[PDB]
């Protein structure tokens, strides 16, 4: 079952290559702590359109590691934007019996400090 | 013991509130991936002086969660700077038989985006 949870995180990360999130196991109680909002996005109905929008500005994905101590999980990965900025992320996850129930992306600070304005533009697509 | 590692991570985080890192179990092969350098800091000899310097600009510490799947671990926590800004971090760790052997701090992007220069001044102490 733990091996199954690592596979679920990897399928979440790989969805950013295509914008197809249909292979990801998401809970009916999914919540997402967005970099662009204080309040969480609630449900696949709110989370997926946000993620699909971001994927339109992703050129490449690199998975470095996944860590699981059920119901908690974390993963280190990277996204190369369509302008070429390489962000490195450390996502916090909560898991339940239906898969991923909480996602909270955090970032390695170097790419952000090197061009602060670029992150909000990539996240929002405004002035991108 | 798995709980041994949860305790080691908690002792790592709490050392930022006290400034004494002597209770933390660190490996002789410790490496640290710093936000202010491309090359890792090597050994407690290079790492501890850096962390001690950062702790002079730390006020409160809050530990939110710890996750261990030996030899990997992670934890979500927070530090208030001595000026009052709350940073939320998601540290990536590796572990060995002597405790923590690798540390890589990453950050929730909101406090960073709000004031990019403030992060570098807090990290480096230059113009803080």
């Amino acid at each position: 079952a733990t091996e199954k949870y690592h596979e679920i995180l990897k399928k979440y990360f790989l969805s950013f290559e295509t914008g197809d999130f249909s292979q990801v196991q998401f809970s009916c109680n999914l919540e997402f702590l967005s970099p662009i909002s204080g309040n969480t996005l609630k449900g696949t109905e709110e989370v997926i359109p946000f993620l699909k929008g971001v994927t339109t500005r992703v050129a490449e994905v690199n998975i470095m590691s996944t860590t699981v101590e059920y119901p908690r999980a974390s993963g280190v990965w990277q996204m190369r934007t369509t302008k070429g900025t390489l962000y490195t992320l450390h996502n916090f996850f909560r898991l339940d019996e239906e898969g991923i129930v909480y996602v909270w992306p955090m970032f390695d600070p170097k790419a952000v400090m090197e061009n602060p304005d670029a992150l909000i533009q990539w996240l929002t697509g405004k002035d991108y």
